[PDB]
């Protein structure tokens, strides 16, 4: 028995939709959601997404609590619905998906996920939920995750890090690091070799290998000198060239990190979802070096020194394709008399 | 357990809100609501009031079903809010009175209109609702509108005609005419002796004495021959003259009505709300003669004519005023050597 | 090469979307689209739809302007989309369909019928566009309308009128009546033998038959005596009982334009759509007999006479289906002493 | 001392602005501007503009409520502002003219004329408000219009019918024929001997001449035979060809009037705003007979008749230039063995 | 071949307008441009002006990319337009001026501004586009920066920062200080000598002088003993006076930035847009001494040192005004026996 006044109750009382009865009065005005409290109204929501505001605010009542997979893994996977979930989208303050299955009456597709209309998507399956192991093994497609084994299927370990209310963590009172199985068309796939994206920020960046320590603490020539790294144009890659109009590399997120702490800079997020390559409009503050599209990747600096240290450098051009997140990332490896000019991630 | 899902149910399966049990799903988009029906999305609602329209569909899906008082007469009367109903008033698309008892949560300033806070308003009764009259009897400040007798309540006759779901008319299968009490303070107020506008459009206007038919048939000089009402400026007041660029009296909706069988007419309803006297901001067609603010009231026209003839006409220029609605009017009558040169509802 | 300047250039030059070449400048404020003429803005096109402005003016622009079969009986076909082409709903204003194939990149869920996805959903054929009788025999699920026979495939003669820009008619100058052919899970289905409602309105409803117009011209008492109806309680069903606050019957559109040329009334479309059943909210202005949900149905009264005259009096209350525009209509058949007393299209 | 609560309170006290000291409380909710009456609010201006909703509903209200040249003459004239008034545009809900002088905050680029803005403008001017003949004199571009003679001054008399709040007329009490003259870089132009539309609607169409009540009375064979008109494709331009899936024809507005009579069709005004030559996007109601782009005139069928007799018949296709409403309309005249094939306002 | 869907391509791939080809599907609702990224909506862009967001999306898309000069001082230099460019004002996220000059066809006046729309016009050039300098040099009105000498016009030195994508800097990779010219009826103007605002935040303030680093490192006694300032009411003008309800002086920027590092304050800027001197309604969080009108400006310490101790100090109250960012700056000193009481940037 589904209504706007029961899940604004739910809102109020639980702090998100945990199926109470219920009602508190409502009124909606433009894309916000305002509850009576004290005579005066309180906001509840404001509708952020494309979907009609009472809509949005059922879906995001309803967002999934655990901790779950990061949107981009889920994107990279190829997941088009959640299995009686709803994950939101805290990047673009958005539900992750388009449609629902036994979520809301408005989006759902179907209730479960065994209705016919769910066969050619690739359903999400969380394997902490009662059933939904099993409901994965008998789908024609979808992604599972689960924290222990599946008696039979082969696991690929996913990244230590998941989202839990939109705060991207390593989780020591719970767990995030999920074994994830896929299946297309009714078969179990061996999902590759893959690197993980370490989805830090640049205000709160912390090292995660000695190499990274290294690289904050020591000065560029030392970690270059330690590391062995020289022609490999780490100078341009990952420190950034801040001497031309144009900013010179700059594309591991450690790097912005380094910078950060020295002086500021402008990030332009044109296109803002959470994707494992993120472009940015950047403009250095303290030189005024800028670049309209700056492709940034958080790889952690040992799995980017292996990356690069792996390629042949005897051609002036070429795409270098990395498994990262699930997904091929294409780099553009430019190189000159056998030392790297430049190495990043494919504008196309 | 009131919700919009519920209002809508209803609305889809009852035509209004009739207390029944089930839920639609529903979405709002800026100030409409919708439903969905065979896959798309159809229009349950469009708010055209200044409240939220979540709240505006719940109010008109609650609206009084059954002849009820024109909203003129209501406001003539004092009224501020009704009990346990919503007037709708059908010319604004909006509730007649900001505040609702026992009807909706977000509008309610009360469930029964014994609550303290009702005491200073004057509260709308309606004796064919089972103890509206005892309601009122305990009422400080109302209205009641009853079908026959109260024991010793001196009753006033109210219009003939009723407004039924925007419709205004002289009911044959219902009863529209309806006994009209009132109290102040605790007191019952005696209802003043009135005159009843007729309440009639200028696209269906329709004569309701021999003197209406006779105005509407007989030539200008034949009418005012036969009735007797030379000296009395109908020529003016009631037929209009169109010879200068300010269109002259035209005062009367008979004889606008009269005028639009001939040519048509602009009407700029520059205050849209149900009133005694409206104001229009009238361009005749086929002269081009215009009035930004031109009073007219439809009275029958042998009321006016009482009226009128009621009058001392020795004095240049005086206030008239005429008890119409249970409202005092105020007229401005103009006289030159004991004759009419102009009457008309009086402007503020 | 879509765009929204070329939708409104071919708005503005060709009266609709034409694929021709070319760009004017648009302004797009709130739900409205604007473009510059003599220095001002004019409006181009108001969206009433819940998709975004610019979507929903792209489909508007690319609505089929062909005769298309009205949407009540693409609706009774289960159609759920159309192929590269947009059924525009003019009763709704709004796209019959939620999505598109082949016609604008933000509603699109395929650019050709035969795409998988296209599989499960009754895809719209139109025999008249090259190509589309053999996507229709490709098709797993699909509604196919012709103006000739297609070999080896069992026609269904459909209704005379279909909708022209919005008109409904039966073409002169062009061809109205198309076979319909259907196929469910691949395989051509049998359509049933159906009755077809008329389409016609209240304001300019026109008698197409000599009982029509003997429905019109005669009194109740003749007309019933002529056509000897005597116990079909056409007195109630048809002609209307308006003598008790409750509007008895009244359920054929012939009886309502019948009672319009006496009296007006008021008929609230709540549930505005296409649909071979409408279901309004009544309320006659001549007596003030109103009903809730009173369902019309517009069929040539020889086919309701037809209907009722082969029904079985002898049962209290019994559901009678009556298959018309393709679809299931449940009727309540309500008998006395073998004769009826009342007959409806059974409320939901 | 101007303001939005001084504007609304000559709106509810005058009917428009009207220079008066008040104000009266106002809400703004959208696009709508409300006023209080009886406790609740009523609307007082619905914004249909691109400009901010208070900007619009003071312009609105000081709109010009005297008889002024139609908006499509003021257009074809050139013109860009108008100095110290509103022209208001019905047909748009809209000024006429982007911005104002001397008439609002807002939108004022200049307070008189007189300022060098004003200078490369063509400002309309108007003899009947004191002092705006000399100004025109004064000023570099501009247009002006006068009951009477202005001394020195060639006039050129214009159409007899003015717009008086948005009723075309010809004046009876008013004068609605005014004299015109024009400016372009300080030097006054000789405006162009010139035919003026007639400004009908199709509803309330009447004949203004014999040869157009013989249009509508006569058979379309015995008007033709009358006024010697075989060869000139009338059966075609204006009484139109409905026999084809294209309408055929029918360009003048007699022609729709006639046809109007017999059946009804839609008339789509894909570009709503007053000009000389209209396009609709025509469909017949009889025959299903439509025309994405019908360009349609309304000139008295005399005039029509002397442009079409006036032309060389002797080649295939060229362009016929006849000056109406001050602008020239290209016209496309096809012939065939010197008789008419089609002549009609030429396409863009 | 401008269009929505391709400024929407170029946002997407290039960080902003590129002139690249391509269309990517958007859509629009309500002022916010959304493009569909992995089947859900991205957001590209919230209208925050008083444009159409269609038109501010692209005026944004197209905003110049190079260090521009501060919008305060283009204001100040009273540039009316850009020539073939946006000038993006970050502060009030709208663009900087009402009309365009060849950048897109809905704000655009003119293509070139060589056009006669623009000479009444300051029209602003860059020295570093190809052929901007001979425009200006050929324009009637106009405003010119340059990087070096232009033959024959004298150049006046503009301010050491500039802004780059709103980011206010001192370029090091990029220059910054340009050479100003202005022109005024086709006459070189001599710009006024003239000091600069420093433009810095309070956040990160940083001193530019030995003076300065003495302000924040020293106590107040001691920084006025050592700069000789004894009488020139410091203590109230740059330090503030915190001990009363009215929040003393405080006019100095550098002064707000002393006190934020001790404790912190509400600013309300509540008229948000780049001026030479900022008004904030100042509310001190550790005392609770507050001032509506707190006129601020951020002069270099040496600068204001400058101004203050060349007046004269033997009148009660006068207008000081000083030439800041090429505008005349009006300064309220009041003086008491030949001292300084207060002096700060005149709020009238
Ligand atoms: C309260 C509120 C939340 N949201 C979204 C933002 C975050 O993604 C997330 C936070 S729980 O939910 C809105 O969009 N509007 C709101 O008002
Ligand atoms: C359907 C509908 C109705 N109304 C109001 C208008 C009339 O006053 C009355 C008619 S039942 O209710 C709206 O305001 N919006 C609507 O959509
Ligand atoms: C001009 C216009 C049309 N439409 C819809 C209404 C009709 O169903 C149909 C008529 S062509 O198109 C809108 O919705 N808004 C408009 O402005
Ligand atoms: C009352 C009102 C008027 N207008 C415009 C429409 C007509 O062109 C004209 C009629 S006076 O003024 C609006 O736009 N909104 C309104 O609410
Ligand atoms: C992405 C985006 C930007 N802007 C404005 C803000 C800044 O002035 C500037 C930042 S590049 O552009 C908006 O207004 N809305 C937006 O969504």
């Amino acid at each position: 028995a589904m209504s706007l006044e029961n899940v604004a109750f739910n809102v109020v009382n639980k702090g998100h939709f945990d199926g109470q009865q219920g009602e508190v009065p409502v009124s909606i005005i433009n894309n916000t959601v305002y509850t009576k409290v004290d005579g005066v109204d309180v906001e509840l929501f404001e509708n952020k997404t494309t979907l009609p505001v009472n809509v949005a605010f059922e879906l995001w009542a309803k967002r999934n609590i655990k901790p779950v997979p990061e949107v981009k893994i889920l994107n990279n996977l190829g997941v088009d619905i959640a299995a009686n979930t709803v994950i939101w989208d805290y990047k673009r303050d958005a539900p992750a998906h388009i449609s629902t299955i036994g979520v809301c009456s408005m989006t759902d597709i179907a209730k479960k996920p065994t209705e016919t209309i769910c066969a050619p998507l690739t359903v999400f399956f969380d394997g902490r939920v009662d059933g939904q192991v099993d409901l994965f093994r008998n789908a024609r497609n979808g992604v599972l995750i689960t924290e222990g084994s599946v008696k039979g299927l082969q696991p690929s370990v996913g990244p230590k890090q998941a989202s839990l209310n939109g705060v991207t963590l390593i989780g020591e009172a719970v767990k995030t690091q999920f074994n994830y199985y896929k299946k297309v068309d009714g078969v179990v796939q061996q999902l590759p070799e893959t690197y993980f994206t370490q989805s830090r920020n640049l205000q709160e960046f912390k090292p995660r290998s000695q190499m990274e320590i290294d690289f904050l603490e020591l000065a560029m020539d030392e970690f270059i000198e330690r590391y062995k790294l020289e022609g490999y144009a780490f100078e341009h890659i990952v420190y950034g060239d801040f001497s031309h109009s144009q900013l010179g590399g700059l594309h591991l997120l450690i790097g912005l990190a380094k910078r950060f702490k020295e002086s500021p800079f402008e990030l332009e997020d044109f296109i803002p979802m959470d994707s494992t390559v993120k472009n940015y409009f950047i403009t250095d503050a303290q030189t005024g070096s800028s670049k309209c599209v700056c492709s940034v990747i958080d790889l952690l600096l040992d799995d980017f020194v292996e990356i690069i240290k792996s390629q042949d450098l005897s051609v002036v051009s070429k795409v270098v394709k990395v498994t990262i997140d699930y997904t091929e990332i294409s780099f553009m490896l430019w190189c000159k008399d056998g030392h790297v000019e430049t190495f990043y991630p494919k504008l196309q």
